[PDB]
C-alpha cells in the first residue's frame, strides 16, 4: 500500500540552504543529496557518504536517494576504457546500499545534465525563473567530445553504450538493495549535434527492456519530459506505473508547445502539467517511493544562487504536493501519512 | 463555486510587499484594513480607496476587510454607544462604497485575542503561538483604564448581557450593510471560552445559531475560523463549517491549524496531521457546497529566520499555508468533476 517521502535537495555543507530550513517544510522526510568532492567517474568511499547521512540524520530526517552518481563521459562515448570506470560505479553502489540509502538517480546524457537559454527569464507575476527559448541563440556551438559525439555516435550507438552500462552495473545494484533510477535527457531530444536516447513513452520502454527488474527504473521527471509537448506525462506516468518501474518522481511544472518551453510554479494552472492527475496516480497505484518538487522561481529576495535549487518556491511546492496527495488519499478512503511523530514538545494530556 | 485566496497585508507599512504576496501561486485576494483612523471614528473613503489604489496597481484586489474594530464602549452596551455605531454605520457605507464586499469584525471584550507565548518550540525546531492555561494561571492583566474596562465587564457585563449588546450593535448596522452591498463576517472567540473572568459569546455551534438568529440574513455571517473553535476539543469544527455552510452564512473562511487539550493549545503548521483539524474534510466541505468568498490561510510558524515581529504574520509559512490549500482545493475539485481555477490568465508574458 501508498507509501509516498516528500523530500528536498541539499547539497551538503555549502548550500546556501540549510537542514534547519529544510525540516522546517511541513512534511518533508528525505533528503536527496550526492557526494561532491569525488571527481566524476572516481567511486565514492563509505565515509564520504556517512558523513552527509550522520549531518541529515541529526537534522531529524534521512537520506532517501542519491541523486547522481556522476556517468564518466567515457562511459557514455562507449570509449574502451569504460570497464575501469564502470568498475568505481559499481563501488559507489556497493558502497550507497552500505549507508541504507534506497536509491540511486543518473542520467545518460552526453556531455550536457541541462540546457537553458535564459536563467532569470520574467513569469506573468513578477518572479524569474529558466526557459528554454528554442530561438534565442540556438543554433550555434558551444563556446574533442562533443566532435567525437557529434561526428561519430549515434543514437543507436549510444542506446548500445548505455546497455552496456546497466548490464555491467545492475547485479551489483541488485545485492547491494538500491534501486536505480534514470533521469530523462534535459530537453528530452537533440540539440547541439549531440544526441539523446531517453525521451518519451518508446524509450522508458526500451529502456526498462535493457534488464527487466525494479532495481532498474526510471526517475520520473515530469517537467523533463513535458518539455517536448510531443510528449504526455500522464500516460508515461501511467506506462511506468502500470509497470512497477518509477524509482524516484520529481515534479516541476513547465508551460510548452512548438514555440520551445518555460518552467512555472508548480501548481498545474501555472504550466501545463496537470499535478493533480499525476499524484492522483501515485495514490491509485499504491506507490512507494519518494518525490521532490525539484526547481522553484525566483520569488522573494531569493539569493541562492544554484539555479532553480532556491527555497522558497520549491518549499511551496511541497505543501501543494501535501494537499494534493492528502486529499487524494482521503478521496480514496486511503489514510495520508508524512511522518509526524509528534504535534508538540512538553506540553500533553 | 469559486474560492478566491486571500492573503492579510498590512498596509504600506508592512514588512511583506504586494510584490511577494503577489508572487504565491493562485494568490488573488489581498485582505487588510485601514491604520491611521483611531478606533470608534469615521473610516475615509480617503483612507480606503488608496490603500485599493496601491493593491490593484500589483494584479490583485481587495477581496475583504480584516477588521473594522468595534469600539469596547458599544460593547460594553455604554450610553455615549449611538455616536459611535454612528461612524461604524459609515466605515460600512464607505466600504461598499469601493466594491469591496465582506467586512470582518469581532464581539470580544478587552481583547482580540490571548496568547501565553509567542515563541513556542514545535517538533520540527520552528517556533509558534501558544495559549497554555496553566501558565496564565498566575497573572492578572490606557493601562489604568483598562483596569476598570476588566472590571466593568467582570462585575456587571453576563454573558447574556454582552449577548444583548450585541443584539443591539446588529440590527443597528445590518441594514446599512444591505444597503451598501458588504457583508459582515464576525470572528470566533480566541481562545473560545472565558479568560480572566472576562466573558465570550462567539464560542462554539450554539453562539453560531442564535448569533446567525439577530438577523436571519445572508449578509450577517461568520468569518470560520476553523482554528479559533478548534482551539478548544469541545468543539465539532467540521460539524460546525457544514451547518453553517447549510444556512449560506459563511461570508469569509480562515484556515489556521492548532492542537488542544485541557492544557490549552498551539498553533501548528496548516498541514492537518500537525494538528488537530481535518483541513481536507474542512475544503472538501467547502467545495461540496459550491462555496464563494475567499480563504485565508492564517498564522504562519516563525520559520527561515523570519524577524517581522508581528504574531503569525510573517510570509513563509503563510505562504506555505496558502499553496498547501492551492493543493487541497485543486485536488478535491477534480475528485468532484468540477474544475478549480486560481488567479490565472496567462501562463507566460
Amino acid at each position: 500500500g501508498s507509501h509516498m517521502k516528500m523530500s528536498f535537495r541539499w547539497y551538503g555543507k555549502k548550500d546556501p540552504v540549510t537542514l534547519e530550513e529544510i525540516k522546517a517544510i511541513p512534511g518533508m522526510q528525505g533528503i536527496v543529496t550526492a557526494v561532491y568532492d569525488v571527481p566524476v567517474g572516481q567511486a565514492w568511499p563509505l565515509e564520504n557518504i556517512l558523513e552527509l547521512k550522520k549531518m541529515v540524520e541529526e537534522a531529524g530526517l534521512e537520506i532517501t536517494v542519491i541523486e547522481s552518481i556522476p556517468v564518466h563521459e567515457d562511459i557514455k562515448q562507449g570509449k574502451p576504457n569504460r570497464d575501469a570506470l564502470i568498475e568505481n560505479y559499481k563501488t559507489s553502489i556497493r558502497n550507497v546500499g552500505a549507508a541504507g540509502i534506497p536509491v540511486v538517480c543518473y542520467n545518460f546524457m552526453p556531455v550536457f545534465d541541462w540546457t537553458r537559454s535564459d536563467l532569470h527569464h520574467p513569469l506573468p507575476d513578477g518572479s524569474t525563473s529558466l526557459a528554454f527559448l528554442k530561438s534565442d541563440l540556438a543554433g550555434v556551438d558551444p563556446v574533442a567530445i562533443i566532435e567525437n559525439y557529434r561526428q561519430n555516435i549515434s543514437e543507436e550507438d549510444l542506446w548500445a553504450n548505455l546497455e552496456y552500462f546497466i548490464k555491467a552495473i545492475l547485479p551489483t545494484a541488485e545485492e547491494a538493495g538500491v534501486k536505480m533510477a534514470i533521469h530523462p535527457d534535459d530537453p528530452p531530444y537533440g540539440i547541439f549535434g549531440l544526441p539523446r536516447i531517453i525521451t518519451g513513452q518508446e524509450a522508458v520502454e526500451r529502456f526498462l527492456n535493457l534488464y527487466d527488474s525494479e532495481h532498474n527504473g526510471i526517475t520520473m521527471c515530469v517537467g523533463s519530459y513535458a518539455s517536448d509537448p510531443k510528449n504526455d506525462v500522464l500516460a508515461m506516468t501511467e506506462y511506468a506505473l502500470k509497470r512497477n518501474r518509477i524509482n524516484f518522481m520529481h515534479t516541476r511544472n513547465v508551460t510548452a508547445g512548438a514555440w520551445g518551453f518555460q518552467e512555472t510554479a508548480h501548481l498545474s494552472q501555472a504550466g501545463d502539467i496537470d499535478m493533480n492527475a499525476v499524484v492522483k496516480l501515485l495514490v491509485d497505484y499504491d506507490w512507494q517511493g519518494s518525490l521532490r518538487p525539484d526547481h522553484g522561481r525566483r520569488i522573494w529576495g531569493d539569493q541562492t544562487k544554484t539555479p532553480g535549487y532556491g527555497l522558497y518556491d520549491r518549499a511551496l511546492g511541497a505543501t501543494y504536493f501535501n494537499g494534493l496527495y492528502e486529499a487524494n488519499m482521503r478521496a480514496a478512503g486511503k489514510t495520508p501519512d508524512f511522518g509526524i511523530k509528534a504535534k508538540t514538545v512538553g506540553t500533553k494530556e
